[PDB]
């Protein structure tokens, strides 16, 4: 089997991407944030504290003939940005782009933090990291991908995120028309439960490539590119007037600037992030100070190849017995 679904930016900045997901019988379609940095599929639901729901579409398990309470199971998750959610668990039929899993754990939110409430466009998350990170207790549950894997034509999914435009998540096949050149594959460590890999270095603009190992995660659920302070300083030093602002919470730059590109290494290959991808616009409405798309990972504890980086590539998440990641230009 295979599946193919379009993923769409939630706003004009590409802050996140939503993908329609069918849950239950008859289908209830919710728009979920596919997150290769976590491993829970959770939704706003009829059980979510009413004051914490503001415009989201909810899953109502009582209206699904295939929903079953997973008795005794609870979940609770905290994300890197400080947001969180928790609740109980149903199993139900879940389909993405024509690919159906029966008996998928669907984690129903009883509580969500303010950032989720305030984002009316995101009805929940669909985790695509390794199932060892799943938070369901006392019986850990499998991700949608893990459940689908055996049935897929090939044990892979791909992320093809757009810049200010829709893109695609495919399951079970590699669309050879979706990228240019060849796909370069690189080793993955699953030790921390992430799609963790080591970039071979970077360049700023038309500058020379610096060969240096940068361990990080491929994370579709993180907006920006978070890299070591040394790398980030070297980038922003090429932008007149750019500075790190503790009050704003990162590097900012004059909105009048033209940003240089940023290149990262994948083995001997190179992925170029155009400068415009690094512009996250005014820090506040009407400001002439703009927020940068490359930020320091110092004090996160991990480097994160978030959407800024991934949307410059066609990315293969290979879930074979020995997992790997592939990157192609597009």
């Amino acid at each position: 089997s295979t599946g193919s679904a379009t993923t769409t930016p939630i706003d004009s900045l590409d802050d996140a991407y939503i993908t329609p997901v069918q849950i239950g019988t008859p289908a209830q379609t919710l728009n979920l944030d596919f997150d290769t940095g976590s491993s829970d599929l959770w939704v706003f639901s009829s059980e979510t504290t009413a004051s914490e729901v503001d415009g989201q579409t909810i899953y109502t398990p009582s209206k699904s003939t295939t929903a079953k309470l997973l008795s005794g199971a609870t979940w609770s998750i905290s994300y890197g940005d400080g947001s969180s959610s928790s609740g109980d668990v149903y199993t139900d039929t879940v389909s993405v782009g024509g690919l159906t899993v029966t008996g998928q754990a669907v984690e129903s939110a009883k509580k969500v933090s303010s950032s989720f409430t305030e984002d009316s466009t995101i009805d929940g998350l669909l985790g695509l990291a390794f199932s060892t990170l799943n938070t369901v207790s006392p019986t850990q549950q499998k991700t949608f991908f893990d459940n689908a894997k055996a049935s897929l034509d090939s044990p892979v999914f791909t992320a093809d995120l757009g810049y200010h435009a829709p893109g695609t998540y495919n399951f079970g096949f590699i669309d050879t028309t979706a990228y240019t050149g060849s796909i370069t594959y690189t080793a993955v460590s699953t030790k921390q439960g992430f799609w963790e890999w080591t970039s071979t270095g970077y360049a700023v603009g038309s500058g020379t490539f610096k060969s240096t190992s940068i361990d990080g995660i491929a994370d579709t659920g993180t907006t920006l590119l978070y890299l070591p302070a040394t790398v980030v300083s070297a980038y922003w030093a090429q932008v007149s007037g750019a500075k790190s602002s503790s009050s704003v919470g990162g590097y900012v730059f004059p909105c009048s600037a033209t940003l240089p590109s940023f290149t990262f290494g994948v083995g001997s290959a190179r992925i170029v992030i155009p400068g415009d991808y690094i512009d996250f616009g005014p820090i506040s409405t009407g400001s002439s100070s703009c927020f940068g798309g490359i930020q320091s990972s110092a004090g996160i504890g991990i480097n994160i190849f978030g959407d800024v980086a991934l949307k410059a590539a066609f990315v293969v998440f290979n879930g074979a017995t020995t997992p790997t990641l592939g990157f192609a230009s597009k």
